[PDB]
């Protein structure tokens, strides 16, 4: 919820992008180095 395409969560116009917020979020593959 701050400026993109996609919803990060908010109803609003002005929402995160798809990719820039993604509540999956990403895997636990590279935490490592």
């Amino acid at each position: 919820g701050v400026l993109g395409n996609d919803a990060e969560g908010i109803t609003l116009l002005p929402l995160c992008f798809k990719p820039i917020c993604i509540p999956t979020l990403p895997p636990l593959t590279g935490g490592h180095a």
